[PDB]
């Protein structure tokens, strides 16, 4: 049982923090959105007036923030307030470049730091079944594990600082490509007169199977739990996929990589996000009909 | 059952040998002597013409290179077959050509299925092919005992042409996935994320698919994948290019929108100009031709 400062108490940070409180940690919260902070307080987070004050007597500091810029500014504001050798865990989704920069910044201030972005969304966060993809030192992850556990269904060490962000962004790029491809297949099948149930049964029993079909089937019927059956309510929103793909495109640009389908998927989701940000990312199927 | 087997090539030769092995009388035709000889050496009675092979057959199987050849073969044998002969086309051809040759065969009083396959020569020899079948349920029931000794899986996809459609749709997705996995491994490498690390994450996460868990395009994480064996097929780029050509036919015939599948088709057509004999996973090494 350690004292944890938790900066960012929003859609993800609120249920994350609640699980920490439930596990017996003292959680010192800050969020400049008083609605967020109030909700967190209701579940036992001690809310502070400023981030520096929340971090001042914390063994661990978790950030769950919107962007790399917001992480960078938060770190600049709070690192000097924290006790030397405090463990910073950033569970935001941010660029590999930004993660590496904030890691170095934390370390130059005498703090341990990991990137530990997650997958599972709000449902995963509430149920404590998130996946944490961690970058940093193995020994620092060893020190973090007892804090991550009450939030996690899986903790995977991906490599050195930034590798957690990297693994997540690579997976998500692939996921976006698969979701569009699966959508293209279902619409082609429809036009060829092949039934959606029939195509589902084939692909899921064959080499094309993947989560985008078996779990996120973009036509109503074959997977009654998929968003297609609930008006494309997220699920994993187009807004969030578009964010993650922007981060993938930042990684492609920073490395000089060639990612033709991943970049094409990014273009497709950027356009689709202009008007359908609020729909599950499987809703992209709409653009292929009508 | 007496079976006429027209097309005794890379796939047709092992298929027909499994039919002989299961107790069928197999009558054969192939215009390549080396194919026909190889087939006769495993018990196929080879004839000098396709209509001759078909004459005493209860079932006619075609395993031929294209829809145009299948079409010609049908018009070249239909009058020679007995009424209510069961025609099964296991070639990989367009949905349009499949439906046309089905209607041709039925108008001669034959029963006809499209039954294209997945699994390659190794699957053919091992009798583990997956047949994706279009046509009437009752006709598939009649065919089942003939297909079984060639097959690990038999799936009824719908009415005539549905087998071809199902296979073309699955394979278009597969092509997109194999390129997407390659892009991810190269990106990971440039970001300093080890291949084993990316493999461990993606195979435990939403991005998982056969293209990575079995066909992983970098050596190490899946020691049997083609990447560890100089990209020996496996599933050749030549064949993947062929299937995506058929997918682009279907897209053009229907006016469908398939941007990533069409992009993958473009990528594999260009890769096939240089490396048609390599497993399709070798596409990982041609991405900088796209830069
Ligand atoms: N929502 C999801 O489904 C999901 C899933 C996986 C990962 N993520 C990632 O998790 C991160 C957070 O997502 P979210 O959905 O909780 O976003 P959110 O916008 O709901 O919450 C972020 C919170 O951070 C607060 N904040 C901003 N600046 C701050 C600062 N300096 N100190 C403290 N708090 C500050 C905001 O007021 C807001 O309440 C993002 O990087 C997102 O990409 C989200
Ligand atoms: N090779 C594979 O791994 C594989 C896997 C799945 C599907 N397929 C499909 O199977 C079909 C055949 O493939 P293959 O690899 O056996 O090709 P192949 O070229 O080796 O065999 C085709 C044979 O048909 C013969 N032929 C041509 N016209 C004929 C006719 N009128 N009558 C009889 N025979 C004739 C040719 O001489 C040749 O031997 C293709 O449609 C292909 O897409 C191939
Ligand atoms: C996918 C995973 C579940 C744990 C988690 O939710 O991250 C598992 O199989 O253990
Ligand atoms: C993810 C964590 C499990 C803790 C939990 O189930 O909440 C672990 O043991 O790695
Ligand atoms: C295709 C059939 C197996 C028949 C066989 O291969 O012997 C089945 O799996 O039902």
């Amino acid at each position: 049982m350690t004292t944890i400062a938790f900066l960012g108490l929003g859609n993800m940070g609120a249920p994350m923090s609640a699980n920490l409180v439930g596990a017996g940690h003292v959680v010192r919260g800050f969020d400049p959105a008083p609605t967020a902070a109030s909700g967190a307080a209701a579940h036992g987070v001690a809310v502070f007036r400023s981030a520096p004050e929340a971090v001042a007597e914390a063994d661990v500091v978790i950030t769950m923030l919107p962007t790399g810029e917001v992480v960078r500014r938060c770190y600049t504001d709070v690192l000097a307030a924290a006790r030397p050798a405090t463990l910073f865990i950033d569970s935001s989704t941010i660029s590999v470049t930004d993660a590496r920069e904030v890691h170095a910044l934390a370390e130059s201030h005498g703090m341990l730091q990991l990137d530990a972005p997650v997958s599972g969304g709000v449902k995963g966060a509430a149920a404590a079944t998130l996946a944490f993809m961690v970058g940093g030192d193995e020994s620092t992850l060893r020190r973090a594990r007892p804090v991550l556990e009450p939030m996690a269904g899986k903790i995977i060490h991906c490599g050195a600082a930034g590798a957690g962000q990297a693994a997540k962004v690579c997976n998500n790029m692939v996921l976006a490509v698969q979701q569009i491809a699966i959508a293209e297949a279902f619409v082609l099948a429809e036009k060829l007169g092949l039934s959606a149930q029939s195509l589902f049964d084939v692909i899921t029993g064959a080499t094309g199977n993947c989560w985008a079909v078996h779990t996120n089937c973009p036509v109503p019927g074959p997977v009654p739990t998929s968003p297609a059956n609930n008006d494309f309510k997220p699920g994993f929103s187009t807004a969030l996929m578009n964010k993650d793909l922007g981060l993938a495109m930042d990684a492609v640009a920073a490395t000089g990589a060639t990612a033709p389908l991943g970049s094409h998927a990014a273009d497709i989701y950027a356009k689709f996000a202009a008007d359908h940000a609020d729909l599950d990312f499987s809703a992209v199927i709409h653009t292929l009909r009508a």
